[PDB]
């Protein structure tokens, strides 16, 4: 089946500059600005459409693999997207996470970062609420990091 879950992150930083250090600038961003929270990377592909990120997390933790497809990046419109294709955050009952990013400007000279993620799941099989509780703390402490690296440079 399918199930879709959303997550809405309002910063003071612009939606231009987030853009650049999330998407563009990520793979120079990331580590500079929140180095443990990766292990390693190798990236297969330019950056555009079709390019593979294939991640290592941390030692103690509960996921050690992930790898990630770009499906589109439009830096007009400041949209996103990415599918995650394999590595064992998938559990054993999810094909694949598809993910659309879209960056809009507020009138305070920041912006709202709202992501939509589409789990696929084989069969019935229903993603637990405690799976996506613990992707939205942990994604939300991410961003809260690179920002703060955006703000300060």
């Amino acid at each position: 089946g399918v199930q879709t879950h959303v997550l809405e992150l309002t910063s003071s930083v612009s939606a231009e500059k987030i853009f650049q250090g999330f998407v563009i600038d990520v793979d120079t961003v990331l580590p500079k600005a929140a180095p443990g929270a990766y292990k390693s990377v190798e990236i297969k592909g330019d950056g555009g459409p079709g390019t593979l990120k294939i991640i290592t997390l941390p030692d103690g933790g509960p996921i050690t693999t992930m790898t990630l497809r770009i499906d589109g990046v439009n830096k007009e419109a400041l949209t996103f997207d990415y599918s995650v294709i394999d590595g064992d955050i998938l559990l054993g009952f999810i094909e694949s996470i598809e993910n659309h990013v879209v960056l809009v400007p507020t009138a305070d000279g920041g912006s709202i970062c709202k992501t939509t993620a589409i789990f696929h799941t084989k069969g019935d099989a229903v993603v637990p609420e405690e799976n996506i509780k613990y992707a939205n703390e942990q994604n939300t402490a991410l961003f809260k990091a690179l920002e703060a690296y955006l703000i300060a440079n």
